[PDB]
C-alpha cells in the first residue's frame, strides 16, 4: 500500500507508506550532534508556551525543546492534532467526510452551470477539480451584497454544538442566512427542500449509498461540506498565480538541506494548483478515501487559527492561540477522558471555522494568507506556500554549534 | 484576559497573559546549547552566595547556576519575592492596596491644590498621573526644615510590627512626626482628625464604605506613603529621560534576547508619561490589586541596595547580608513551610525596603544615587536601561556557552 | 580455531576467531568522542525507518542511531540477518547447504563439458573455482530463447513455501520450466530422472548416502541454483577488476577505520578473472575450510543486499521514505529479539529468502548484470570502484569514519 | 557581623561574613563550562592520592577531581582540616588559645627587654606586633649553642600525648631543655617557678581571667604558645624584605582572573608584615578572638608538613601518600567512621607532625630560603605577593580553561 | 614504608608506597577533559576483545574503553593479573618464592664456578647479580646438544598440574631431561640426590630448615628455573643497551605523562660516554630490583618484570608475510579467565585452575623466546609490534611497567 505524491513541478516525488508529514519529520532528528530542526516563529512561540504550561504532557517536554528546536513528540503530536481538525467523530451512517461533501457540492454546481454529465464514480469527482473550483470561485467573486462566510448562532448552547440541538436533522432558519457561499449555491438550485431536481442527492446516492440523506433534510453534510469547500477555495486562491521555477531569495524550504543523501516556460493561471491536485490531492485521496480536508491541507487550518488573533512592533507571549491544540493533547496523553477529548475536538473545529470566515471575508484573501504564512510560518514564496499547506510547517536545519 | 504593555517609545509592545517578568524570563532558557542569560553583578553575587548557603532550597541549586548564569527557578523566585514586597498579607476589609492608597493621596493632594474635580472612577485616579506626581514632587522639593522619609519608632517591639501594637487603629504620636511627605500632606489639610477629608471622599466613592478615614485607621496612610515614595522615585529617575539615542553603555538588547519573536527629543516628564499610559495603566487594568512592588520591582531592589551604601578603594563583596531577607522568604516558603516565620520574613523585607527608600529620598539628588546603584549593581547605563530595570527587576544579557 | 582471510591483492590479511563482519564492526565504536561509523545511503534510510517503527526491539534503538550513524547492535543484527538468508533451518539429513549444492552443480557441469576427472574431496570442488564458473557463465551467455531466472508458481500457497507442498519430494512440473540456468544444466545431462548422474556421483562420494538425486529430492536443486546465481553475480562483478589504482571515488579506507591495528607504483595490472581468483583462494576457500556448512549469504552478503535492492528498481527526482525494503529484515529482528515465536520467525526467514530470489532474477535478467550491480552498489552503498565492490560483497557494507565534531 | 581584611598593599579589601578561605573558594566553581581552579603541585598530588585511597569519604570523590582540578568538597575540607591544626579540643578552663599564649609570651618578652608598660587589653597585645616579633627574632638569631626547636620525649607513649601523662600539670624536666626559644625566654626571666615577678601571669590574669595558671605551673599553655610563636616568627621572617608593587614574571596569583566582575617607593624592612598584621591579623582576631594560629596562617602549617619530607639527589617523582596521611585520617574519622577517640588521635598526629616540620624550618641555616623553596616547588608561589597570599589562603588557585 | 626506585640512568627516581605500576597508572585519568592514556596495539586489541566478550566483568566495561583508551579498572586488573603469574598460591612451608629459588640457583652456580665464598645473607644473593647472571648465560650459550627450555610431560593430567601428581615430592624422571638450563646446572653438581649441596647450604642459612633439598622436593627447582629464565631474558635484552640519546622512535615520554609532578631540572648529555656491556642491567638491578626486593622480599619474578611475562605470552602466538590485522581473542583467554573467576564467579577452585593455565602459558612462551637463535631480537620485535617500544629506554620501562602509556588528546 505504498503511494507517491509530488507537491510542486520540478521537485522530487515522495514515496510513503501512509503519511508524508508523519514519515518526513522523524528523519530530521537523526543528526543531533550537528543540527536540529526549527519550524518557524509560530512553532517557536508554541514551544516557549508549552514548556511554561503547568498542565502539559511530560513526554512532550524533551530536552530538544530547550535547544533552539521542538522535540519530535511535540511537533508530530501538534501536526496530528491539526490534521484531525475536520475528522468525523460522530458514528453516523448518514455522514459523509467533509472532503466528500465539498466534492459533491462543487461537482453539482459545475453540472448545474455547464452541460457536463453528472459524475459517476468518486474518481470523476476529482477529475478537473481546478476547473470545477475555478468556476465556483469566479461566480462567488461576483456575489454582491451583505453577508460573510459565517454561521449564525442565536444561543451560546447552540454555538457549543457541531450538530443541531435536541437531535434535530436541520439547523435553525437563521443558521445559513448570512453565508455567501451557501446563498450562491441555494440560488443555483442546489440542495432544495421537497419535485425539484437535487443534483447533490443524485451524486451521493450513486457513489456513497442510500444512507446519505438530501443536504436540505440532514444539514450536517451541508455545513461540513461548505467548510471543507472554503479550505479548497483558499488553497486555489493562494496558488492561482503561483510560480516555482524561480529560486527566490526569501525561499525558506531547502529540501537538499533537510534530506541530504535521501534526495537524488512559466506556469499559467491555475497550473500550480493543477499540479498539486493531480500529484498530491488525487493520490492522497486514492490511498485514504475518507481523509478529512484538515489532513490534505493542515497549513490552511493553521493559517485560519492564526487569522482569529489578527499598532507597531509586537512580541506575543500569550498562549490563547495554542489552547485548543494543547487541550486535545492534555486530554489524549494525560487525562484520557473520552468525553472531554470530544469537547476539545469540537472547540478546535469551531475555532477553525471562525478563522476561515476571517480569511474569506478579507477583501483580498490570498494577500492575508500570504502575510500569515510569512510572519508566523516563515514562507516567502509560492514554493513555500504550497509546501506549508501540505506539511503544516516549513522546517529548517540549524547548526547545533555556532 | 490577555493584555498589552509598552515600556519605552519606539520599542515593541508585549502581549502577556498575566505577568511580563514571569512570561519573559523562561524564554531565555530555550537555547541552552548556544547561550544562557546573565542578570548583572548583584545577581551574580546573589547566585554565588545562594550556592554557598548551608540552608537553601535544593530546587533553586540547579546546574545553570554553575554555568556563568542563574537557574530559571532561582531568578523567577527571587523576582517574585521582590514583587511581593508591599503585598498585603493581613486579611482586612479596612485595607486598600498600597498602590490604591498612594493614588488616593496624590489625587486628594491634586484636588486640594488645583480645585480640579474629585476623581469619580478608579480610571480617573490614573488619568494625568505624571501631572499629579509632578505637582506633589515640586512642592516636596520646596519643603524646607529638618526631617527625612522615615517612621519614628520608640521601642524595638514596635519596629518589628507593620501594624500598630495591641491591635490599635492608630500609630503612636511620634510615628509620622519626622516624615517630610506626611508633614507636607498634613499641612495641606489631607487626612484630618474629626474638616473636609478629600481622601475619605475618594475611598468611599470607589473602594466602598469599609475603608476608614486615614487619620482614624493609619495603616492605609503608612502603606500609601511608602508606595507614593516608589512612584516619586520612578518619576524623578525618568524626569529628563531620552531613549531615541543608541547609547554606548546600553546593556539591554531585546534583539539578542528575543530573536525570532521580535526625530524630536522627549520633553520633561514625557518618558514617565509613556510608561504611565502604556505600562502602569494597562497593568492596573489587568491586576487592579497589584502592589507597588509588582509595578516597579527595580525601585525595591535599588532601595534594598541603598541600605548597604567602610573603607575607600578596591573592594570584593563576599557578604550575604544584602540577600538575607529575600533568602529567608525563599527558605520559609520552599523548605520549612512555617506560616509565622514566613510572615516575619515578609515584614523584615518590607521594613528593609522602607529603610532603603528613606536613604534614596534623603540623598541631595535622589535620581543620581539611583542611577549609580542601577549602573554598579545592575549594569544599567542609560534611561532605556533604567526604565526596563524598574519594570523587570533586572537587565538580562545573552552570554555564549562556548567562548 | 583461528583462521586468516584476504579480500584484495596488496591489502592486509585478517585473522579472525569465527566471523570477519562480526569481529570487525565492534572495533568502529571505540573512539566515540572523535568519530562514529556511517554505512551508506541504504543503511541511513534503514536507520531512519527503524527509529520510526512502532514495533521494533528497544535494544536496537541506542543513541548512536541519532548521531549520523547506526548503533552497533542495529548494524550487527542487520548484517547477521542478511548473512543467514540462505541458511538451512529445516533439520533434514537429505539436505546439503546451498553452497555445497551450487559447488556440486558447477563441478558436474565442468566435468560434463571438459571431461576432466570428477572431484574426489570437498577441496577439489573449490579447486579452480574461477575457471569452473567462467565456463558455466560463458555458456549461459550463449543461452538464447525465452525465460528468466525465476521459479514458476501456480498458486499463492505454493509461493509461501520453500519446500514442495504436502510434504512432497518434487516441485510441480512447471516450477523450473522458465529458469534459463536450470534449462542449460538439464540440456547438458545433469540431474536426470531414473542415465549417468554426475551430481549424485559427487554427493555420494563426499556428502554421504543420505543426499538423494537432485531430480528425486528437488530442494537441493532449487537451493543450489540460487546459490550458483550468487557465485555467477560475484564472478561477473569482479571479472575485469583492478585494485592497484587509488580511485578518487574509493569509499573504503582501512587506514581510517583500523588506525593502530593496521601496519601499512609500476605494478602490473590484474588480468581477466584475477581479482575473483584472489578472493576465491584467500577468502572463499579459508572461509569454507573453517565453516564447511556456511550458506552463500554468509560468504557474499553484499550480493544478497544488492538483490533485495534490485526488487525496488515514476521518472525524475525521488525521495524514498518507504520501509518495504526493510520489512523482511525487521520482521526477523522483531521475532528473534522481542517475540521469540518459532513459527513466525520461520515465516519471516522464508519471506527474506523469497525476496532475495526475486531480486537475484532482476539482477540476472538485466542485459548487463554487472552494470546494474555497479549502479546499486554506488547509489545505495557508496561503492565507487572494484576495491569497494569486492569489500562490499564480503562485508555487506562499506563503513566510513565521520568526525563527531565538525 | 561582617568584617573586612586586606593582604598586601595596593590590593582590594575583602568583606566576609566569617572566613575568607571558606567564602572565596566556592566562587571558583561557578563557570564550569569555561574554567576550573587548580591549586598547585601539592594539591594535584593530594588529589591523585585521594582518588586512589581504598578508605576515603565518597562525597570527596566528585567528577571535578578527574578534570585537572580538585572538587570544592575536597579542597574546602582539606583547608578546614589544616586551619584546625592548632585548635584546642580539650574542654579546659585553664587553657588559652595557642595564639593568645604566643601573644602573651612575645608581649612579656618585649616588656622585659624594653621600658614599655605591660599590655592592658587584648588589643594592646596586637599593637606593634611587627616590632614585638622583630625584637624576639633578632635576639633568637644571637642565641648561640646546641639545641633546636623540638620537644624532648623520653618514651613513645609520652610522644603520643599532647598534654602531660597521668593528668599532670607539668611536662618532665627534659621536655623543654633542647628548645632554643624556650631557653632564651627562660633566661630572660619569663615563666618562673614560685617571689619572682611573672610578666606572663600578670597579662593572663588581666585579660583572660583568674582561671589561667602560671605557665611554669600548668605547662600546656607554654608548649602551645611556643609552637604558635614559631608560626608567627616564620611568617615575619618570610615577609621581612618583601616587595609587592613590582609585577613579577613568576607571580602565580591573578585575582583579576579568579574574581572577574567581583573585582613607586619600595617597602622598608618589616613593612609588608606590618600591613598584613594591621589589615589581616588584627581584623581576623577582632572577629574571631579564639582563632588558632593555624586559622590565621594555614600556609605556614602546610609548609611545615612539607618540610618533614625534605633521600636521593636529582629529579624525583613523589607517588607516596604519607604527607597526606594526617589530613586524610581526620577526614575519614569525621566524615566516615565518626569515632570520637580515633578523631582525637588523628588531630594529635596532625599537630605533632606540624611541630616536627616547624623545627625543620627553624633549624635550617636560612629559614625563609627553605620556606621560599617549598612555596615555589609545592605550591607554585614565585614572589612575595604569592607568599603573603599563600600564608593566608593555604593555596594559590589559578584558572585553567576546560577546553584546550 | 615508602621506597625509591630508578629504571634508567639520567631519569627521575620514583618514590612509591608499595607498587610503581599501581600508583602510576591512576594518575593518568586525572585530566579527562584534555587527554586519556593509550597503552599500545596489544592493549588496544585487548580492549576491543574485552568489550565483545559475552562473559566479562561489568565493572571493567567503563566508558573510557570506548574513548580511544582503556579504563583504569581494566588496565590495572590486567597488569595485576600479569604481575601475579608466578606468585605462590600453595600454602606450603617447604616453598620459596620463584625469585628466591632463582637467586639460590644462580648463586650456587657462581660459587661452584668461581672461588667466591657462599652467600651469607639475602643481600649477598643480590650483590653482583649482573656478574652472576652473565657467568650463567655465557656458559648456557656454550651448551651444545639437543633440548630446549621446556618441561617434559607424558600425560595430559600431568600437564594440567603445577605440582607433581598424587601429592608426590618429585616430578617423573623425564620432566627435566630436555631442559638445557637444568642439564647445565645438574652437570655442575647443583641439587644432587643423597655429595655437597650448595643450594641447600644457602636455603638452610637464609630461608630456614623447612626448605628441603631441590632434588628431594622439586617444586622449588621448577619455579626457580622458570624465574631464572625471566632474569636471563631481562639481562640479554638490556646487554648492549644505551639510553642517553633521544631516539626518534622512543614512545615513552614521562614529561607528557607526569606534567607538574616531574621536576626536569638538568637533562643528560646525548654526547656523553656510552654505557658499557651490562651497565644498563646493572643500573636496573641496583636501583630497581634490589629496592623492590628490599621492600617486598616475597615478590614473584612476574611482579619484578611483567613485560617479560607479556612478551612470553605473545611469543606463543608467533605464518604469513605482510600486513595483518589480528581480531582473535585467544591471546587474552588466560588473563580474561582469571578476571572472570575473581570478579564475577568467585569460584576458588576455578580461579586456581585459571592461575595455573596462565603460568603454564607463560612457561610455554619463555621456551619459545629462549629457543629462538637470537632471543633479544625476537623480544625486541614483540615489544615494538605489540607494545610500541622503539628503543632500549622503552624496553627497560616496558619490562618494569608491563606497558608504555602515551597521552592522546581527547579533542583532535
Amino acid at each position: 500500500r505504498n503511494f507517491t505524491v509530488a507537491i510542486v513541478p520540478g521537485d522530487p516525488h515522495f514515496s510513503v507508506d501512509r503519511d508524508l508529514r508523519g514519515e518526513l519529520m522523524p528523519t530530521l532528528y537523526m543528526n543531533q550532534n550537528q543540527w536540529l530542526p526549527s519550524f518557524g516563529p509560530w512553532f517557536i512561540s508554541l514551544t516557549d508556551n508549552a514548556m511554561q504550561r503547568r498542565v502539559f504532557p511530560k513526554e512532550l517536554k524533551g530536552t530538544v525543546n530547550f535547544q533552539n528546536s521542538t522535540s519530535l513528540k511535540l511537533i508530530s503530536h501538534t501536526l496530528t492534532t491539526v490534521a484531525s481538525t475536520t475528522a468525523d467523530f460522530f458514528a453516523d451512517a448518514r455522514h459523509l467526510t467533509d472532503t466528500q461533501a465539498a466534492l459533491c457540492l462543487v461537482n453539482a454546481y459545475f453540472c448545474q452551470k455547464t452541460s457536463r454529465q453528472l459524475p459517476a464514480t468518486p474518481d470523476d469527482l476529482l477529475a478537473d477539480l481546478p476547473q470545477k473550483l475555478d468556476l465556483l470561485i469566479t461566480q462567488l467573486k461576483q456575489e454582491s451584497g451583505p453577508g460573510d462566510f459565517s454561521f449564525t448562532y442565536s444561543n451560546p448552547q447552540e454555538r457549543a454544538s457541531l450538530a443541531p440541538l435536541n437531535k434535530e436533522s436541520r439547523y435553525p432558519t437563521a443558521f445559513f442566512q448570512r453565508h455567501k457561499l451557501h446563498a450562491m449555491m441555494a440560488k443555483a438550485g442546489l440542495f432544495p427542500h421537497n419535485p425539484a431536481m437535487d443534483l447533490v442527492f443524485a451524486i451521493t446516492s450513486a457513489m456513497f449509498g442510500s444512507d446519505i440523506p438530501p443536504f436540505s433534510a440532514y444539514q450536517w453534510n451541508l455545513r461540513a461540506g461548505i467548510v471543507a469547500l472554503e479550505v479548497f477555495i483558499l488553497a486555489y486562491g493562494l496558488l492561482e498565480f503561483g510560480q516555482v521555477a524561480r529560486g527566490h531569495p526569501n525561499r525558506r524550504l531547502n529540501l537538499v538541506s533537510l534530506l541530504g543523501p535521501k534526495f537524488q516556460p512559466m506556469l499559467k493561471r491555475g497550473q500550480l494548483f493543477s499540479f498539486i491536485s493531480e500529484h498530491y490531492i488525487i493520490p492522497t485521496l486514492q490511498a485514504n478515501p475518507n481523509a478529512p480536508v484538515s489532513f490534505i491541507f493542515p497549513g490552511i487550518i493553521l493559517a485560519a487559527l492564526e487569522a482569529r488573533s489578527t499598532p507597531g512592533p509586537f512580541v506575543n507571549l500569550t498562549g490563547s492561540r495554542f489552547n485548543e491544540i494543547f487541550e486535545i493533547l492534555n486530554q489524549q496523553l494525560t487525562f484520557r477522558d473520552p468525553l472531554a477529548l470530544l469537547q476539545a475536538r469540537t472547540a478546535l473545529r469551531l475555532a477553525t471555522e471562525e478563522g476561515l470566515d476571517v480569511l474569506l471575508s478579507h477583501p483580498s484573501p490570498p494577500t492575508l494568507l500570504q502575510e500569515i504564512i510569512k510572519s508566523q510560518f516563515g514562507g516567502g514564496d509560492d514554493y513555500d506556500r504550497a509546501y506549508f499547506m501540505v506539511l503544516g510547517c516549513l522546517p529548517v536545519v540549524l547548526a547545533v554549534v555556532p
